[PDB]
RNA sequence: GCUGCUGCUGCUGCUGCUGC
RNA sequence: GCUGCUGCUGCUGCUGCUGC
């Protein structure tokens, strides 16, 4: 039935060979990138997305939705009732989850934007 | 079986009468306060606390728990196994959960701190 | 990195009761 | 505001399998 996603890039989730690789190279603390997802109602979109914690690659992520791409992949799902919606994002072991109704929904993106921010920028 | 919480300010949950005058007074943008919590393991500390959007006010309650007092209960419950930690807040209708092993409390508080401050400044 | 599952706190949305 | 529950995605920690 595919779906419209939020997001605003395409999945880069690194193959069993890749990860493997990755590993025998280098911790936890420098992982090839980091995960994150949107949920409205009971659908979730994903994504993997390679980050190595400069510059121009946090500006390159912090990129891959925005609030006006958020409402058009939620607003698929929406009617009289509220439902649920969900950001997560989980880097070098944490997690970060920010929920709430869909009457929300601007505020949520707001607090998740800011989120992937200082989670991204977390000092080793 | 007593025990230590992570928090330095004592409950502050409104009586179901103050709640209603509340309620006659004024909207779910101005309610008496927030509610956050720290969960170790299986043992939960709730605390609700009252906020009125100025400076004083959020300068009161980002005292309401630190890294180290968040450690010397979080320690409490650790050994050799890692458990599962996670800090929650909800304001105007937001949800922010921070979790992650017992390996990286120190992580989790950090961003645990930097979510709280942004939602209560949440502009609304 | 992924799919699948077992045990174990918590979270969103909805639903109803307490005083309640 | 609170206690208790019903249905419904998701999250932490632990556990094992996939290629896997
Ligand atoms: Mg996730
Ligand atoms: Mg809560």
């Amino acid at each position: 039935s595919h779906m419209t996603s939020p997001f605003k890039l395409p999945d880069e989730s690194p193959s069993w060979t890749e990860w493997r690789l990755h590993n025998d190279e280098t911790n936890q603390d420098n992982p090839l990138g980091f995960k994150e997802s949107w949920g409205f109602g009971k659908v979730v979109f994903k994504r993997y997305l390679r980050y190595d914690r400069t510059e121009a690659s946090l500006h390159r992520v912090l990129g891959s939705w925005t609030g006006d791409s958020v409402n058009y992949a939620a607003s698929r799902f929406f009617g009289f009732d509220q439902i649920g919606c969900t950001y997560s994002i989980r880097f070098r072991g944490v997690s970060i989850t920010v929920s709430g109704g869909s009457r929300t929904l601007q505020h949520l993106c707001e607090m998740a934007i800011r989120s992937k921010q200082e989670l991204l920028q977390l000092a080793p």
